[PDB]
């Protein structure tokens, strides 16, 4: 069965990270969500990452802000693909988040999304694309999603009043 | 049967993108490679991206620098996951490459790697992690890879002379 | 007959891109406006750009933000001059938009203006200057616009309180 | 007859700006090249820009680096379209050049291209596209140029 | 007799440049203030800069935003010292203004101060320091201003509630 | 008996981190050095950091570049003060390193120094300052160090 | 007895710097707080820094913004550890503050924390960790704080709604 | 007599700062030069700044890199105009130097010039313009310098014929 984990260091991250869960629901991909802090709960992060695959999780989506270490550290402790969402910060508006997630050393990858809500939405969509390789029923849903994007642009044509 | 496409806009990007191919070889994942330019051959890009899935491609790794539109445009034209590698730029150090790739709108994701050779290496490893959901024999190889990372660090212990 | 096209990937961009249309109206230059999304409607973008010259469009003004690919992709698909307007973004302050548009490779130019409303207004004025080469009636209008700018400065003198 | 002016503040900019001239020659578009400095010869710059249109210039391509004021000041003094090429600098890699040129407030436009040689090459090509409006001969030349760009990529298929 | 001119391209800049005038008033230094746009009124800019010294202007303080050319062009057209104040821009927060002003080539100097109100206030104070060389009675006022700065800090001590 | 640990994710960081050890030797402060990688040896990192205090370590100096997670993760796992040295990166000039180290959210601190060799030298000096609290012998050494800095400047006066 | 000093150039900085004092209170570490401006009260700064150790201060936490010189100058005038907190600035969002503080030359260190409230809170915690070396009672309090952070994360699990 | 002081933290800065002295010599303006380190010799810095005016110094030119505090701290301690030259740094290309110098909060000004050699050259010229208010023989020399700049450009025009 398909399963994604959606994780973040604080419940304050939820307004953003819920966008990943919204897309997973749209594609009918099961997920778990939880607060896992790289800095406040480092041992609970290590346990989560290490145990994820054997628990049946296929992909981890992880959001973090500032000195954003959660995605990279989780990726270092699992063989699963990890998608990292940079969360926008008060001062640097997510530039710190972006660089601290994307610039991983050769050897340990993180699939980095856009900063903020767009990135959280894209993490869910990216997870659906990844899962569509082994789960062919998703391909049709992905085709229909693409059609919905075309429809959205058509719907916007009369909004340049 | 697993297959990854490794693409880039120029042959001058090959010195970097060869790292992706190197890692795909390490995991025994079949690949094809070619030059696909978003700006010099936009129609060929459209055809390549649109037809990749039906031909048997599972993942596209796309490298580009500067006004680095290739990964995001390819992603817009396929239901496959696309991994985008920002190439370092002589002037702006790959900052233009990075922002052009990572900041995709909600709706069309690109899995963005680190700038340069690190990102290309990571694109290959990430593709293996993605394919390990569908192809379970890759998990053992990914575990072996972890072990080799640990050994690399052990070998460095006496080099602090 | 003169004709300009003003395009953007979202009706959310209209608040900015209307500035281009406002200046086209000032110079009495006919135009069309449309939503054309590089990522949500890539095939329609290809058709729009490819057909533009045959449809009698002389200049394309294209606005985009973030991973701002619309102007450069349109420019790759027509030999008309394309003016690219970077739209301000809520993390990188349009720096992503700007670099994505201006850093086009040798071979495929985009005439880039300032981030935001200033750039959209200036795209309209720039289109007027471009069209004045082969439409001499515009030269008088451009001279009169100079006079209006000088007058606007005079009208500001009493505001330094 | 068509005519483009290619200008720059220093002879040190010539290697870069010749890329503009090379593309103008490729498209058989006449041009003049000159050194015109916004900061060292401000009055000459004013005269050049003010008189350009009456002297038969259709487009001005202006390269500048650092506190790059030449394109914007020329644009403020002519009704002609001005294309600005940011020249790479040593400290800031042309970022100062780029922002000084592109960020014109509403009212006076500059068409800005990429930093350095790529931008210089593109200024010449952009000038050709501007002059191609309802001009089938130039449209043909631009289409042939497209064909060379496609060929360039197809040739690279074996260089991996 | 001492005189300073305070100039800017738009009345939108006045809410910043007013701090220059406020400090000049505090030091009892006569000034004039005017809108002079490098882009909208280039010929009047040339005239203003060229005539300033013979008119008895001692120093020009010039504010500009974005592609901020006013201070550098004025400096090129006068032998007077020119103080340049970068104005914060909506998108790039005055980094464009700052680089456009400060990065003048060797040969034509601009005395650059901080982005925004701090820079405008400091331009007025700097002008007083410059004028104090040939106008000795200003030294006493500058000493009194320093005393006022020490008092301001003392007044803040009970505000750490 | 005070002890400092100097750690880094690669021996290729030793180029920079040796400067920390050099200053510790200058102040006669005992130390150990080790390669500890946040991404390649995360489980070892956890052991090193969580056990540091029981191992007799008083201060940890950690260098890292790029996605520079080592100092912050180490800090999250110990009650010891952690000094983080950002290592210059070929592309982003250590700005990625700096932001990934300094921008710790409220709750877990890292004492961050300058990018590169300056920062590594300063991490060693900062550790000395930390150990000097109410320690007159180290205070004396720091005073002598101050005098050497003054002398260095005096020595440069005839070089203008 | 333990003692920390918390200083800042302006009472405007207090709403941020009070977080340092809040954490020192949490750990029962005695402190003094004062406005000390590197630029408005340079002589008083020099005296404060020079006398701090003699007066029994163990650690100085100093906040500063813009051309942020307070932490580096204080550090040059004491052999005590100095913690520098970059204050968020209106225009550059504390990037100026950060670079001005962190980029100290080899020879004179400043322990730099994050921009804004995070850095101020962390300066107090960092001072507690520093003092725990020679004040063993603080180790227990630091252990308590660690446990509290874990409990706070556990309390957030039901807030993803 | 007129007198300028040219100061810097290290003899490593002399290759750059000598450009200021070159221009002072061009205008026959007397000067002294000294190494003054804000961080290694802070008390000498305080003394130098505080005593400069009574000794006959009219203007201080100060160069500094990195956490470049010398110009701002000197300015805080004198009523003289202070010109600050940002010295290029290895990692950050003088961006740290620039922001640490130019971003002075309102109250204490520094006249900032370009990064590196251009800025040092311009500090000397700016000092001449400042001194020309009080010393009218300089106006003639500044007019001569204007003419020399025109000739330099004419020389380039003629060489490229």
């Amino acid at each position: 069965a398909m399963k994604v984990a959606v994780i973040m260091g604080s419940s304050s991250d939820w307004k953003i990270m819920q966008e990943s869960c919204n897309m997973l629901d749209y594609f009918e991909i099961p997920y778990e969500k939880q607060v896992v802090s790289a800095h406040r709960t480092p041992k609970m992060m290590v346990q989560f990452a290490s145990e994820a695959r054997e628990r049946g999780i296929n992909i981890i989506i992880a959001g973090a802000g500032g000195a954003a270490h959660l995605p990279g550290m989780v990726a270092s402790l699992t063989t699963l693909p990890v998608i990292g969402v940079p969360i926008e910060t008060k001062s640097l508006k997510g530039i710190d988040s972006l660089l601290s997630i994307v610039q991983m050393p050769g050897g340990i990858p993180v699939a980095t999304t856009a900063i903020g809500a767009a990135g959280a939405k894209n993490a869910g969509i990216l997870a659906a694309r990844m899962l569509s390789i082994q789960n062919p029923s998703l391909v049709e849903k992905l085709n229909q999603y693409e059609s919905s994007l075309i429809q959205k642009v058509e719907d916007m044509q009369n909004e340049l009043q």
